[PDB]
Order: C-alpha cells, then sequence, then structure tokens
C-alpha cells in the first residue's frame, strides 16, 4: 500500500543486468548534501524519529508473521537507499517513495515542509520484525553501509556482518561498498521466511545481492548468493566480511581496568577447513594493528563464536554480551583457493568494532572481473556444524614459571614465562586418558618446559597448561599450534594462537619490596 | 591403648592451674635442637612418614564416628607438644608418649635409633577424621604454633585460624604463642562431638584452652571458652585471630596476571555491631602494609567469609577456591568495647596468608592480667547469620568518566575516575523500588558524580554504581560507606571499603596512540 511509484518488471537476472550496466559506467559518486533540516540535526533529534507501524511494509498482508520498517536519513546516513516492493506471483516491482507521513519526527527540530517534494531522498535502511512483537523488537536490521545484523532467540544485536569488503587491510583507505537499493518479496501469509534483492555499488565493484532470510525459533539463516562485477582494480577484496568487537576477555588480558570482567561480542574464530580439520583462533587485542591470513583451499566453513553465555563472566546489564548472537559462514559452493582474513585493531573500551573476519580469494581483482558467491549465514549460538572431537573451551594466558597452585607470595618468580591454559571439552577424551593423551605443541619461536594434563570435574573437560620461554629477543609474534593425540591420531581440534612477547627489557617483575 | 604414661588427675579447673603457675615464673624459651635426623631432612623425606592408622587415638572405642591421627617433628615444628588421654567419667589423664612405633617413615633417611630413648619428644599436632573416612581425611586439624582449620561438607581446608595473636601490628616484632600440650576426652561411642583441652604458652602470655568440636553433616562448630594469664605487658592483643588469604577478586586487581580470574581464601570481612548494624569489608590486596580497627561495643559476631562459589570465577583445580569454608566468631559473652582489627599485607600469589582479622580488647594488657573469652566458630559458607535486609554480592572496581555501556575505543576517558559498583541482594528490595532507593554514600576524601541505581535481572539485586573523583592529590587512603535508605530508614546492610587512590602523576591513562 506504500509503494507508490512505476511497475516495471524486476528479477535475479535483471538485477544482475543493471549491476553489469553499472560497473560499466563511472561510480556516481559521494552522496550529495542532504536537506538543511536532516543535514545539520541533534543525535537526539533523529532518534526522536520513529517510524509509522501503520505505515509499515507488509501492512496489508493478512496472517503475517513479518513485518518492515524504514530507516531515515540523517547522522552518518548520507546514501539515499531505494526501496521497491516485488510481487512474488507477478515479477513487477513499485518504488516506495520517501514520504514524511511514514514518519512521526515527534521531538524533532526538522521542518516537515522541506521534506515534501523530496521523493528522491530514500532511507538510511530497514528491520524486519517476528509474529510476536511486529512492531517492538527486530530480529533483522541492515543499517549502514552494507552492514545488516540478526539476533537469536535471545535478540540482543551483537556483532555485524557487511556484503563486501575493499582494502581492509592495504596501504591504502578503506573503501566502503553501499547498498544503494532494495527490493522486496512481499512476503506470504503465515510465512516464516522472506526474501530481500539488494544492489550493491562502490567505486570500484558493483554486485547484485539476493538474501533469503528465515526467521526460525531459536536462530535467523540467511542464503546469501552475490554477483560481483569489478569496475576497478581491486587489490584486497572480503567475501562475506564479519564485523565483531574484542576488548577483554579470557585471553592476554591488556585492558581489564573496568567492572566487566570480559567485554566482546565474539571471542574465538573457529574454522573448517577443506580436509576436514576444526581451528579454534581466540580473539586478541593486540597492542598494534595486527592481520592475518589463513589458507585454505576450500572452507566448509568460519565465522566468528561468542561460545561464552554465562552473564556472571560479562557483568553487563546495558549491553547484554552473554545474549549476543555468534555468526557462521556456510558456502554453498566450492571457493577455491584463498585465505581467511583476520584483522585486529587496538581498543580501549567497547564502542569500537575492531575484528574483521573475510574470505579473500586468491585469484587478484581486476577491471571487468567476474564473482559469484553463494553462501549461508546462521546467527544463533551454538552453531549448527562443530568438531566431534575434543573442542576448546576456554585460552587462559597468565604469569609462569612456578608450580601450579603454588604461585610464590614473598616473592616474584625468579624465571620469567607465560603460562598458557587450554580446555578441551567433549569428543571421546575420557575413553582416551587411560591410553594417554599427548599434546602436540608447535611454537614458532620459543620452547614449551612445563607441559601438564589436568582433569576438570565441573566442565567434564582436560586442560593443557604449558609454560613460554622466550630464548629470543625478536619481540616478534608468537604462532602456536596445539592438537590432542592419543593414538597417533587426532582426537581434539587444533588450537591457533597469536602471542606477542613483550620487549626485552619488560621480560621481568618489578617488586616494591 | 596408645596412653603409657603415668595417670594424673585433669580438669578444666586443673588445666587453668598449671597456666597461671605457668604465667608466675619465667618463659620456658625457644624449642631445643631436634634430633640429627629430624633436624637435617629432606621436605619430601618428611612428606613420607605416615601416622599408623592402627595405632590411632580412639582405636579401642567401639562404633565411634571420629579418630585422631598425630603428626610428626620436623620442618617448622621445632615445638614439642604432648598429648594426653582423660577419661571423661573419671577425670585421670595418661600421657601418649611419642614412639617410633606410631609412624612408618617408609622412604625417609631417619636412622630410627636416634628417636628410641626420645619420650621427651612429642608431636606437631594432630588432625581428626570423620566416620565414612575415618583415616584418609581430616575434617579438623591442628598444625602449627597455635593455628586450627576446620572445614565444611566440600572438606577442602581453607582459612586458618590461631589461639591467639600478639603484636600483630605494632613496632616490635610478630610473637607466636604455642600449643604446648593437648588433652583429649575420650570420645563416646558414636558422639559427633569430641572435647580437646589446650595449654597455650608464649613469651609473654599463658592461657587454658577448652574446645568443644562439633562435626556436623555440613559444618564444623567448634565452642572455645580461654583463660588468659598474662606474664608480661602486652601492646597488642588478639582474640579469635582469623589467618586468610586475598590475592586477587572482584576488587582492585592489581594481582591479575594469572590464569585463575579470582585467587582468595576469603574474600569479604562481615561484622555485626552491638547496635545490630551489619557491615561488609570487602579484603584488599594492598601495595603496602595496612592495618584497620573498627570499633565496636558488643560485637554479635564477626569472621571472614567466601561467599563465591562458583567454579568459574577461580578455575583452579589443585586449590579449589571455590570448596574452601568460611569462618564466623560468635561471642558468647558479652566482650565489653574493643576493635576488630584486619592486616592486610601485600602479596604477589597464594603461598602467603596475608590477611589477619582478630578482636583486641580495649584495656590494655598490662602484667599479672587475667582474661576470659568464650566464642563458637562455624567453619562452613553460609555462615548461620546474615543481614535480614539487602546483602552485598559483589564489589566492582574499574574505570570511570564514561556511560556505562558505552566505554570509548578510540580513545581513553578524558576525565579520571575510578568506578564502583556494588551489588545488592535480598531483603525488601524488589518492594522498596517502586518507593525509591536512596543510597547513602559518604566518602572521606573525593565526591561522587555519577551514581546510578540499575536492576539485574539475572541474580535479581540491585546495582549501586558512583564514580569518584580526587578532587585532591593527597594520596592518603579513602573511606567510603555505602547502605541503601528508602523510606528514610535503612534497608541494606553497610559497605565499608578502603580505596587507595594512584599517585597523582599516575592518575591518568596513558594512549601509544
Amino acid at each position: 500500500d506504500i509503494a507508490d511509484g512505476q511497475t516495471q518488471r524486476f528479477d535475479f537476472s535483471i538485477l544482475q543486468s543493471m549491476a553489469h550496466d553499472l560497473a560499466q559506467t563511472a561510480w556516481r559518486g559521494a552522496p550529495r548534501p542532504l536537506p538543511d533540516t536532516l543535514a545539520t540535526m541533534t543525535p537526539q533529534a533523529y532518534n526522536s524519529i520513529q517510524y509509522d507501524a501503520e505505515k509499515s511494509l507488509w501492512h496489508n498482508v493478512e496472517n503475517r508473521q513479518l513485518d518492515a520498517q524504514f530507516f531515515h536519513m540523517g547522522m552518518g546516513f548520507r546514501r539515499r537507499v531505494r526501496m521497491f516492493s516485488v510481487d512474488p506471483a507477478t515479477h513487477l516491482a513499485r518504488e516506495i517513495h520517501f514520504r514524511p507521513e511514514l514518519f512521526k519526527y515527534n521531538d524533532a527540530g526538522v521542518d516537515t515542509k522541506q521534506l515534501e517534494g523530496q521523493s528522491d531522498l530514500g532511507f538510511a535502511g530497514f528491520r524486519v520484525f517476528k509474529a510476536p512483537e511486529l512492531a517492538r523488537r527486530d530480529v533483522v536490521s541492515f543499517l549502514g553501509a552494507s552492514y545488516f545484523r540478526a539476533v537469536d532467540d535471545t535478540y540482543q544485536y551483537g556483532l555485524s556482518a557487511r556484503g563486501l569488503a575493499i582494502d581492509t587491510y592495504t596501504d591504502s583507505k578503506e573503501e566502503f561498498p553501499d547498498f544503494t537499493a532494495f527490493w522486496f518479496d512481499t512476503v506470504k501469509p503465515g510465512a516464516t521466511t522472506f526474501t530481500v534483492y539488494a544492489l550493491l555499488d562502490s567505486a570500484s565493484i558493483t554486485g547484485a545481492y539476493k538474501f533469503t532470510i528465515h526467521c526460525e525459533k531459536s536462530q535467523v539463516i540467511m542464503d546469501v548468493e552475490n554477483h560481483l562485477y569489478a569496475r576497478k582494480d581491486i587489490k584486497q577484496l572480503g567475501i562475506a566480511p564479519m564485523t565483531s568487537m574484542f576488548s577483554c576477555g579470557t585471553n592476554e588480558r591488556r585492558m581489564c581496568d573496568t567492572i566487566h570482567p570480559q567485554i566482546h561480542d565474539s571471542d574465538r574464530l573457529s574454522m573448517w577447513r577443506g580436509n576436514g580439520e576444526w581451528i579454534c583462533r581466540p580473539l586478541n587485542n593486540p597492542q598494534k594493528l595486527q592481520f592475518n591470513a589463513y589458507t585454505d583451499n576450500n572452507p566448509k566453513g568460519f565465522g566468528l563464536l561468542q561460545l561464552d553465555r554465562d552473564f556472571s563472566h560479562y557483568q553487563d546489564i546495558m549491553g547484554w554480551y552473554n545474549k549476543r548472537p555468534s555468526l557462521w559462514v556456510e558456502p554453498r559452493n566450492k571457493w577455491g583457493k584463498g585465505t581467511i582474513g583476520l584483522m585486529e585493531i587496538p581498543t580501549t573500551g567497547e564502542t569500537l568494532d575492531n575484528i574483521v573476519c573475510f574470505w579473500q580469494p586468491e585469484k587478484a581483482v581486476k577491471a571487468g572481473d567476474e564473482f559469484a558467491f553463494q553462501y549461508r549465514l546462521y546467527w544463533s549460538a551454538q552453531p549448527p556444524v562443530h568438531c566431534p572431537l575434543a573442542r576448546v573451551m576456554a585460552t587462559r594466558t597468565g604469569m609462569g614459571g612456578f608450580s601450579e597452585g603454588w604461585a610464590p607470595g614473598e616473592h616474584y618468580p625468579e624465571k620469567w614465562a607465560r603460562r598458557f591454559a587450554v580446555d578441551f571439552v567433549g569428543g571421546d577424551l575420557k575413553a582416551a586418558a587411560p591410553k594417554g593423551i599427548e599434546p602436540v605443541i608447535t611454537l614458532s619461536s620459543g620452547e614449551a618446559k612445563q607441559i601438564e594434563i589436568l582433569y576438570i570435574e565441573p566442565i567434564d573437560g582436560y586442560r593443557i597448561q604449558f609454560d613460554w620461554y622466550p630464548t629470543s629477543d625478536s619481540t616478534d609474534p608468537v604462532d602456536m599450534r596445539m592438537y590432542l593425540r592419543c593414538q597417533g591420531d587426532a582426537i581434539s581440534e587444533t588450537w591457533l594462537y597469536q602471542y606477542f612477547p613483550p620487549a626485552p627489557d619488560k621480560r621481568q617483575y618489578v617488586d616494591d619490596r
């Protein structure tokens, strides 16, 4: 009912055609300035603008389990996005032109007369609500350049995902692709899923995106198919990028001066390689910008996970980090050779998303190149696929050089060493204990001296604790790999960790006594 | 059967007589050197000496729920302690002379011929076992100068208590009273409780101690009655001292570079004043030695508590800090004016007991003075008496100067401030919330700016969070008192905290960016 634009035929092939035509032509450029009312507005004024639930998308669909509400122009959202409604039966799309009557400005200093003849103006994005609460809490949100977020049955929006990433870690500056348009298929009566088509535009790449989002009871499953058309040479391309935050946690705690024991939207990076090996990579908050590439030939799955769901580990009631979802990327086709990038930015608090994970194809991207990637996104804790063997539970790092449970109190340890504790749960650990669980530790630098295997009754797991001794002053990052091998065969997933030793002068403890 | 000494009449009045006679005479002095085998022995050799369970005390008592095994001379235990067995029916005590046949040395380099004619040699102490395991795990242990420890139904020996404390915090050195002798009443068949009489001797004080220890299903209750006779002038006297450990926890974490999130045998000091006010004093690990005296007129109860029983907060499998008991002291009579001392020593790990709490009578101790104190000791988590009002759950301290849940990530907070978060649970907090919970915060120095009251669903409690601003450069310790007052009346127990601000030059955050 809110779609008043001209009727035009639309399809996925049609969407690919305009994306190809857009790549063949010059870039539109930076967004033009917004009207003076929106351009100069208070952040509190923008938050007072509420979309009209009576004028929401699919409001005339009887017995509906979904509802869509659009956002408003303003703040950092300067790119106008056009929304269309397309009938699934007859492939005709009608443009939903922006009108001031679609919003209630309330306590906003908007004149509303400058937005009267502003049909060219669009929206900042959209959010989708579920059946029990069709206008209160959204399960799927598409806000920003290309960022989109979804929630599990606990709601509590956590990490975000984008449609593309360009030059994430290169000598050049970051380029942010924009979702310039959206096509919404009309939701069927009593339908959990819905389909939305997105047109991605950027200064060096254009793409056609198709999203099939299923809002299940305990998870949100998104089927993403894209067709990228390169406009210029791209030195770094990221497929299905993941944006999250990691400030502190069960890791090296160099930022722990806060009332919250752990602050992170995600604590680990789990990878399912083509050969079938599961890799656990805990996230880090390094002092310097870090980029890590993990070579893969056909990744069966990867993503950032929030495996710590206990509230007492976070002690946050405004963010609810324990209720935040975990994102898992499941490719549908063979993606070929490439690397899973992982960029970690230093951070102080929780207002900056410093974790970026994406898939980078091995082949260099040139002008006129074409790409097609299909993958499934799972937005929930406890991702659908996990390692059948023993799984890493936590990665605790601390002082070493002393017997466990007998840390000296009158003095610091004489020899400086770093102690790493890794907890393994699941698999056949209790069966392999009588035969002998032998941990295999590979270190780029240094040596592991006090390798101990201990059993933890409350978690029904085994802890592998070792002390790392530098034996060098190169201060270069140290790569560690751990996996449990009982009968000459792996019984646990690989534990991948990047450790940054302190300076040689800082490899000691100062004591006032 | 193991008592072969001469029969002598013994009673509590008789024990008080020899304590009075001992005070009237000069001190025995430092213990004489042990035989060469025990004097020069390996720590591993001493641990190889095992007492004979067949020759244990009360071995001839049919249908017994208790068993007593003695310790051996060696290591820091250089004071010989004489053990006696006294029949409750006929008050006759027989001395249990030390014999080499009472121990199995096994892997010990002890000649055993030098200990043949060594009846004058005694024991380092004794331990008491319960009915299900009469020779494996002890519930009550008396090892050391005057230290004695007891366990709850989780076992896992934690904090210790002594019979007396002399000059705990004074310009002079520490003086350790010694339990020079022990009288054991024969345990009745099928009796949970047992009575042991102790003679305390020291360079400046002598005392007669009577212990009535009940080993209940979930707790150990000790009835302690003492009669102290001062031999010299004592400048500081401690009644029912408590010795514990506090390295890290939900507090100022200046020692947190370890795999264990919290290391402490006790986290708070709970006091029940004569007027009926409950005070919660979280323990601290200060950089410098600290002594605090809390004036009381008739203390109804005090002790060190371990209220955090969750394993995930400690992550220790060798110490099991979550299973350690809490000690509560319940005076039986009016103790009069005095102060509850609390000495905190700086510590690095967990091998040093740096928390000492004791009751100091107001009146100065002179030569020839007489004292008599009766109190009950409870050795279990969740002490029998707690505040009927709201109780403090945790005391989290961290960075301030920013809105909660929106800590800046690209930069540090502009203004330095310390944020204190106190969680209150129980009482009538949910009923007083509609009326308005007003927190009353008293600060010796500085001001509280951002006082916020928030509700925590998972713990069903309310968090009082405030930011402390220095407004001074005196770097002196800051005393804070908090209690919730809704209708002009207190609805929560008082929260007492001692905070040490950093140096004025250190009241800032350094950023590499």
